[PDB]
Formats: structure tokens, C-alpha cells, sequence
């Protein structure tokens, strides 16, 4: 009906060249990225994934989101699978959630009552944006810890064959969207907010990956 498909990837050009130029961005693209960090930024996805799929659920069969709704996208399990990696058998009770995760969380939840079809510049910042990126992260990641196996299952999408034919699926599926120009305004709003929400997580590790930059230095010296 607005075709916001190429709205939202044209509206959110800006976020996503700032979120690569964020300081721990920037290590982990280098090739500098260390499991404590990173290991609480799973922590946090690992949240808000949990809010964005539990609430798209209940929306199955709303009148706009029904068209979104792809369960084959489920971050949720193979995220568990990652905090199982880093912190061990005992995540449930090591895994927290910092400041900026719960904000993030908090605006899933908050859209979810008054807003529900915003979930749609959620569902779009996170599933096709791990859809597109996930193989050069998952790269950089493996060579950047040393994760032979175990601890990229985030990255890996199991239940999609031909994510390239997933990928206009999801675009096609947004483009047949029963929505206004006003509201996909709305949304592409909501998206850049998204990101913001995603880069204040990144920027919330950096003073951590300071000190372990610091540290690894240090021995090098020594
Ligand atoms: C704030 C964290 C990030 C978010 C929320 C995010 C999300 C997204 C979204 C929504 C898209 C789809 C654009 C579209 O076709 O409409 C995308 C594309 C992409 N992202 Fe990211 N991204 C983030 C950071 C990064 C980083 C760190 C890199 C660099 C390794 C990256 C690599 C890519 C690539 C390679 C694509 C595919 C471009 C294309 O379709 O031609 N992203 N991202
Ligand atoms: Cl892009
Ligand atoms: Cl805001």
C-alpha cells in the first residue's frame, strides 16, 4: 500500500553509518572485540529479543503485524545458546541487564500497549538487519575470540534455507503492508530510534573494553 521497504532502508541510512562509527564498533570491526564485553552485550539482546518475540506472538493474527510475523526469525533460543557459551551452565543466574538493555526493553513493552504496529521498525531494526550482517559479524567475531564452534549461534539463522529469498520475502511482506503514509512515517521514526537505543548498549561497554584493551596491552609489554 506505501512501500516503507525502501522508506525505512532509505530513513535509516544516517543511524547505520553512525552505528559503525561508534568507539566499540569500531575495535570490533578491527578485529578487537573480548568476551567480557561482548559477552554482556548478548546479555542484553538476549532481553530484548526475549520482550520483541513474546509480544509479536500475541500479534500473530493483528491486522498489520500478522504480515511480519515470521517465528522462522527467532532469536530468542539461539541467543540462550550463547550465554550458555559465555557464562556457562550457571547463565540463568549469571546473565544481567544493563541500564540502556532495560530502556530498550522498555520501549518494546510500551509500543506493544498504544502503539503495535511500531513493532514492525522493531522487528525490521533487528531481524533484517541480523539477516544482512550476520555473516560478516559471526567472521569477526570467530577470528576476533577464536570460536571454532559455539558462541556465534546468534548469527546463524537455522530454519531459512535461502535467506537471500528470505530477505525479499520480508521486504515484499512490509511492502503489502495495510498501513497510511502518516503511520509508515511513524515507523521509520520509530526505527532510527531503534538504533539509538542499540548504539547506547555499544556505547554503555566502552569504559569495559578500555580496561581489556589496557590489560592485553599490558601484558604484551610485559
Ligand atoms: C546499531 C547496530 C546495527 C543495526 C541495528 C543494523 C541494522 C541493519 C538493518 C535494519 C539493515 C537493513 C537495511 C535495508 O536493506 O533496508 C542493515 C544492513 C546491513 N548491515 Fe547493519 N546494522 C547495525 C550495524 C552494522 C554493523 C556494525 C555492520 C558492519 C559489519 C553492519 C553491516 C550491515 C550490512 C553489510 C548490511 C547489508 C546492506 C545491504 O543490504 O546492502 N550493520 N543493518
Ligand atoms: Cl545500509
Ligand atoms: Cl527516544
Amino acid at each position: 500500500s506505501v512501500n516503507l521497504a525502501s522508506q525505512l532502508r532509505e530513513g535509516t541510512k544516517k543511524s547505520h553509518s553512525m552505528a559503525e562509527n561508534v568507539g566499540f564498533v569500531k575495535c570490533f570491526l578491527k578485529g578487537v572485540v573480548e568476551k567480557n564485553s561482548y559477552r554482556k552485550l548478548v546479555g542484553n539482546l538476549y532481553f530484548v529479543y526475549s520482550a520483541m518475540e513474546e509480544e509479536m506472538a500475541k500479534f500473530k493474527d493483528h491486522p498489520i503485524l500478522s504480515h511480519i510475523y515470521f517465528p522462522e526469525l527467532n532469536r530468542k533460543q539461539s541467543l540462550e545458546q550463547d550465554l550458555q557459551f559465555y557464562y556457562g551452565s550457571n547463565w540463568r543466574q549469571e546473565v544481567k541487564i544493563s541500564a540502556a538493555g532495560q530502556a530498550y526493553v522498555d520501549r518494546v513493552r510500551q509500543v506493544a500497549a498504544t502503539a503495535p504496529e511500531l513493532l514492525v521498525a522493531h522487528s525490521y531494526t533487528r531481524y533484517l538487519g541480523d539477516l544482512s550482517g550476520g555473516q560478516i559479524l559471526k567472521k569477526i567475531a570467530q577470528n576476533a575470540m577464536n570460536l571454532h564452534d559455539g558462541g556465534t549461534a546468534f548469527y546463524e539463522f537455522a530454519d531459512i534455507d535461502d535467506e537471500k529469498a528470505f530477505k525479499n520475502t520480508y521486504r515484499q511482506a512490509m511492502n503489502d503492508l495495510p498501513i497510511d503514509q502518516a503511520t509508515a512515517e511513524r515507523i521509520v521514526d520509530e526505527a532510527n530510534d531503534a538504533f539509538a537505543m542499540n548504539m547506547k548498549m555499544f556505547n554503555e561497554l566502552e569504559g569495559n573494553l578500555i580496561k581489556a584493551i589496557g590489560i592485553m596491552v599490558f601484558n604484551s609489554l610485559t
